């Protein structure tokens, strides 16, 4: 499936698990956390998978170590075996 992380639009790092939730398409308890994420990802998205990443650094300062978490967390999936193309625009 694909994903788009559009840091226009995130305001906070919730906003982030926020749209990764509706993409990810994750439960309502998305604990938007990254083990909760990466819980999501080692079991429960659909791979293959996109995340297309849309202003990272722009998704990384308003959410101070916001971005730059759940992509360790997507590139870890995607370490896993899981086929998760990380695309960093």
């Amino acid at each position: 499936k694909k994903a788009v992380i559009n840091g226009e639009q995130i305001r906070s790092i919730s906003d982030l698990h926020q749209t990764l939730k509706k993409e990810l398409a994750l439960p309502e308890y998305y604990g938007e956390n990254l083990d909760a994420l990466w819980d999501c990802l080692t079991g429960w998205v659909e791979y293959p998978l996109v995340l297309e990443w849309r202003q990272f650094e722009q998704s990384k300062q308003l959410t101070e170590n916001g971005a730059e978490s759940v992509l360790q967390v997507f590139r870890e999936a995607k370490a896993e075996g899981c086929d998760i193309t990380i695309i960093l625009s």
